[PDB]
């Protein structure tokens, strides 16, 4: 409890391409880099010599492999994969000293899923069984871990925006945040669903029915890069951010993420950009808190040039890496809640820092939840 030095700095990544942890599967162990994803629930790994992959899971080499004689087909908005299901022994070298039998989807065919140039070979869905493929009876990795060990039912993520960070399995490390942790209830155990109750751009409420903030859901997701907002909320938010920094101008498509923009090294005009504040439902009736992020978070370096790291959605609000890189995030599954605290590693300046502040009084927070 409280200190987990061995798991500190166990995540690596490429900006925009996610964060991965090193894992081992099978006996003797085969080492793989695995994408950490709080927005899905399958543990799936490449199992065939696709040209983009550095390595892949060779089942024939594992004496502890067991076939489930079951296929699974998984499409996305863009990507897709299919695989064969099985179980085998799994470890996290820079994690708790335990081994568990878990479900593994051996990816045998894929399309627009593996990234050419990326250093990961699979994906660890850390979300709940409800959203597992093909159905909720396929036990997700973290469930199996908790059932078979004395590892407490929680994990936390410190993503430092080339990129690095920490996944602390089964605990919290207090050296990874400053100030206090504030908690938001997980509304339902499927995705890590939460309720946003208010959005401010540089102090200014957007005066939207808060039900719009959560249409049709809001989630904390480490596998998505951007802050994603519902169309209606997105429109208002760009309108408000456009207005706050119309001191200078950029092409109209930049806000849609259809192009980039540049400045000279040493001094970028950070300060003409507004903070964004999300107010989250708190632990207590009529009590909320807020997290505030800097431009440093929603202006993502590309290569001194930056892309606009907020974009629209038809799936609800998605607090991707943009949000999460400002914060130490605790997925406290045991008490059905997500904790936020200001990250010890987050990218700030001499002027403003990311913030987690409360309590605030918000009435009718239940009305913001979409049914
Ligand atoms: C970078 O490759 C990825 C990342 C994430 C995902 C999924 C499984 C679906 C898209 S969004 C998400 N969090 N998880 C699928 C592929
Ligand atoms: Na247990
Ligand atoms: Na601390």
């Amino acid at each position: 409890r409280g200190s987990f030095v061995e798991m500190v700095d166990n995540l690596r990544g490429k900006s925009g391409q996610g964060y991965y942890v090193e894992m081992t599967v099978g006996s003797p162990p085969q080492t793989l880099n695995i994408l950490v994803d709080t927005g899905s629930s399958n543990f799936a790994v490449g199992a065939a010599p696709h040209p983009f992959l550095h390595r892949y899971y060779q089942r024939q080499l594992s004496s502890t492999y067991r076939d489930l004689r079951k296929g699974v087909y998984v499409p996305y908005t863009q990507g897709k994969w299919e695989g064969e299901l099985g179980t085998d022994l799994v470890s996290i070298p820079h994690g708790p000293n335990v081994t568990v039998r878990a479900n593994i989807a051996a990816i045998t065919e894929s399309d627009k899923f593996f990234i050419n140039g990326s250093n990961w070979e699979g994906i660890l869905g850390l979300a709940y069984a409800e959203i597992a493929r093909p159905d909720d009876s396929l036990e997700p990795f973290f469930d199996s871990l908790v059932k078979q060990t004395h590892v407490p039912n929680l994990f936390s993520l410190q993503l430092c925006g080339s990129v690095g960070g920490s996944m602390i399995i089964g605990g919290i490390d207090h050296s990874l945040y400053t100030g206090s942790l504030w908690y938001t209830p997980i509304r339902r155990e499927w995705y890590y669903e939460v309720i946003i109750v208010r959005v401010e751009i540089n102090g200014q409420d957007l005066k939207m029915d808060c039900k719009e903030y959560n249409y049709d859901k809001s989630i904390v997701d480490s596998g998505t890069t951007n802050l994603r907002l519902p169309k209606k909320v997105f429109e208002a938010a760009v309108a408000s951010i456009k207005a706050a920094s119309s001191t200078e101008k950029f092409p109209d498509g930049f806000w849609l993420g259809e192009q980039l923009v540049c400045w000279q090294a040493g001094t970028t005009p950070w300060n003409i950009f507004p903070v964004i504040s999300l107010y989250l439902m708190g632990e207590v009736t009529n009590q909320s808190f807020r997290i505030t992020i800097l431009p440093q978070q929603y202006l993502r370096p590309v290569e001194d040039c930056y892309k606009f790291a907020i974009s629209q959605s038809s799936t609800g609000t998605v607090m991707g890496a943009v949000i999460m890189e400002g914060f130490y995030v605790v997925f406290d599954r045991a008490r059905k809640r997500i904790g936020f605290a200001v990250s010890a590693c987050h990218v700030h300046d001499e002027f403003r820092t990311a913030a987690v502040e409360g309590p605030f009084v918000t009435l009718d927070m239940e009305d913001c939840g979409y049914n």
